[PDB]
């Protein structure tokens, strides 16, 4: 739960029609940000302020979003909203808030033509609250499958999944997934809980498939998990981005394939500007991959 | 011009009196395309799909735009427009166009609170043609300063430039750049032609003031821009094309004094055909693009 880090506020808005939708972490604390962007076909916005050799930004909040690179507008729809309350960092003449953010596609189920927007955007973060939130097929991952070797009408449902993993003297370690995967979901036994099926109804096993030679017949196959990892610990900027390159590692552990050319998958990392609690980073990492991992289950246990 | 390219159009939309716009490059043609983020302090959209290591995305066309953060909006813009005329990568159930951007930022010029947006995007797009564009403080460049070492209120006017370098055997490297740099524009002497100036009207000289201990006293100072497009006629492969971008940003540390600062997004975009009989060494089409953006960064400033 994303929410049991200190000044987290999370908001969906959901089209449960159209099948697509956006969730929005908001920061009433200043973080310090990093991210890793590692699939092969993600759209995201303002990455590059969240790298070690840029300057600290002002991050308002994240999203993530249905959409493909269309859904890109709902993260400018908040950015309206933030400013408007009186959000961003100032610069005298204007405020200037930030809203980082990456897609998944979610076109090719429900309505191709609806997208979040502007107005989807800033519904997301009226809705915005602290305490539990919804899982499952709600905001980002209102449209999301799982395994897509045969296309969309093969896959399972995918969703948006949260855990948490608490260490030793207060720390904690969430994250917050959106699952869409190209390819399957295992649990910790290494069985297959979505993914890819036959015709005949039974999981296919994407990774047997295609060592076969079995084609990607996926809608972008011609030419996605995202996600949020947040603690409660200090970090600095290089520490933020070794903390969402270690999350990529649960990722690898529930998803096979992971990273392929069809996939987006983008993990933003956030720690607390001011606070007294620090760790290695590298045992950070490896909670996150955790916690990352536990959340791609939650996502599909709902 | 970076219309001597095939297939390339350029549309600009301006708002002369809020001080703001944007300035679309589209892409008749497939391009290849690459890019270099090498300020510390850049906003941009869709670049992940512009690195070696991504697919080869389908660039419909790539924006250069005022607003700071806000502007990108004008992308979004220009994928609705493009989407509503049927260019896009074909997912059956739609087509997805591309159109990434980087910003400057002019809000402290003008007005603070006109940036460019969905509509304006698609204005820049309608616009865009064949043939000679226009430069100086249009489009992307409307709102465009240079030399805020003492803030907007001494600094010189910046803009939008091009230029083409002409290879042998029919090879052409053009480029388009929005200068609004922290940091002073210097000709092949080393004279300043735009900067950072004093109250009366001289040049400062950015960097001997800096040595001498003067702060940095812009607006995005207290957290601790030059963009552009090359393009050529030759054929890429997405290295080739990242390695291009790269090389450029040499042109851009050969005109502007200081470069690649805290408050600059200095960000180059560069791209090459799919389809193409020409080809050359990426090495010397790199040296070529530097440049053609350096002569750009002067063409910004006496146009
Ligand atoms: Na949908
Ligand atoms: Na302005």
């Amino acid at each position: 739960m994303l929410t049991d880090i200190d000044g987290i506020r999370v908001g969906h808005a959901t089209d449960a029609r159209a099948m697509t939708g956006c969730t929005i972490a908001v920061f009433d604390e200043p973080v310090v940000p990093g991210v890793d962007v590692r699939g092969a076909n993600a759209a995201t916005i303002y990455t590059d302020l969240l790298y070690p050799d840029s300057v600290m930004p002002s991050v308002t909040g994240i999203m993530l979003t249905g959409g493909s690179a269309f859904g890109l507008e709902a993260a400018l729809g908040a950015v309206r909203y933030f400013e408007e309350q009186g959000r961003g960092y100032d610069v005298g003449v204007a405020k200037i808030p930030l809203v980082p953010a990456a897609v998944i596609y979610d076109l090719s189920v429900g309505d191709a033509n609806v997208r979040p927007d502007l107005a989807m955007g800033r519904r997301a973060c009226e809705a915005a609250k602290p305490g539990p939130f919804e899982r499952g097929r709600v905001g980002g991952g209102t449209g999301a499958t799982v395994g897509k070797l045969y296309g969309v009408r093969q896959s399972s449902p995918g969703g948006l999944g949260t855990a948490t993993v608490s260490l030793y003297g207060g720390i904690k370690v969430s994250a917050m997934i959106v699952v869409n995967s190209f390819g399957d979901l295992r649990d910790t036994a290494g069985r297959i809980v979505a993914g890819a099926k036959y015709e005949g109804g039974e999981f296919a096993d994407t990774y047997a498939r295609m060592k076969l030679g079995d084609k990607n017949q996926s809608a972008l196959a011609r030419m996605t998990t995202i996600g949020i990892v947040s603690t409660n610990c200090r970090l600095t900027k290089v520490e933020a981005s070794r903390m969402a390159t270690l999350a990529h590692n649960g990722l690898a552990r529930a998803i096979c394939p992971i990273h392929t050319n069809v996939d987006g998958d983008t993990i933003f990392a956030t720690g607390l500007q001011k606070s007294d609690l620090t760790a290695p980073v590298d045992l950070l990492g490896t909670a996150a991959a955790e916690a990352a991992m536990l959340a791609c289950l939650d996502a599909v246990m709902q």
